[PDB]
């Protein structure tokens, strides 16, 4: 309850809406902030196309090594390992890389248009029984984060749980699920957000997001030093469209919820 008290100061303080999810695994209890509430993903969407890649290929085994083109009708909005591939190939195992590592967003759209879509994204979540999340369009529109759009969107306790099944359980094969964990632990550009609020010692896997109205997120599995996994999801938007990012909000309640 306390924990309540000091997430509730840290919205009030950065002026926007901030949604939480902990799930600590040695005692299966949840710290909750407006956790039912929907948040546009932004990036964080990356990690179940990823994801629904990842769970054909159990059953097409040649399936990461599959040659995509990439051409300059490809590009789109940020693009910093597609853009080093044009006119050449790239396997779909490194472009889940990308997506995952760098946030590619030509990456996530060879994705998406290889599992057949964002309803087919939509579909996967729905299999692995997430009935919250839905992803409805591409690179780079997914990324608007209108006040009151539920369109790609989802809740902090939906993919907390969803994360969980994915990189804790048993979603995903064996291969499959060391597969992702060691694309997220691998991920370059999460240093700044849930990381910046826990120890040194602990190791983060985590994939961020970024959108308009100053949408700021990070979803983390996070191994801390002789512990049990915790899963943890820090959503966070703002009032003003042209708001900036607030990575530093993050940090602060990753510091909160760890403590
Ligand atoms: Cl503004
Ligand atoms: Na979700």
């Amino acid at each position: 309850a306390d924990v309540q008290q000091k997430l509730a100061e840290l919205e009030r303080q950065s002026g926007g809406r901030l949604g939480v999810a902990l799930i600590n695994t040695a005692d299966n209890s949840q710290i909750l902030y407006r956790a039912d509430e929907r948040f546009a993903m932004c990036s964080t969407s990356k990690v179940m196309a990823a994801a629904a890649v990842l769970k054909k290929s159990e059953s097409e085994p040649n399936l990461l090594n599959q040659r995509v083109e990439i051409k300059k009708s490809d590009l789109v909005n940020y693009n910093p390992i597609a853009e080093k591939h044009v006119n050449g190939t790239m396997s779909l195992a490194e472009l889940s890389a990308a997506a995952l590592q760098y946030s590619d967003n030509v990456a996530m759209n060879k994705l998406i248009a290889h599992v057949g879509g964002p309803a087919s994204v939509t579909a996967f979540a729905r299999q692995l029984g997430d009935e919250t999340f839905r992803l409805d369009r591409t690179e780079p529109t997914l990324n608007t984060a209108i006040p009151g759009d539920p369109r790609d969107t989802t809740s902090p306790r939906a993919m907390a749980q969803t994360l969980r099944n994915l990189t804790l359980g048993k979603a995903l094969g064996d291969s499959q699920r060391a597969q992702l964990v060691t694309w997220m632990k691998g991920n370059t550009t999460g240093a700044a957000s849930i990381q910046a609020g826990l120890p040194a010692s602990w190791v983060v896997g985590d994939k961020t997001g970024s959108g308009g109205y100053g949408t700021t997120n990070d979803i983390a599995v996070i191994w801390p030093k002789d512990r049990a996994p915790l899963i943890l999801v820090t959503y966070f938007t703002q009032p003003q469209p042209k708001a900036e990012s607030r990575r530093d909000v993050l940090a602060s309640a990753a510091k909160i919820v760890t403590d």
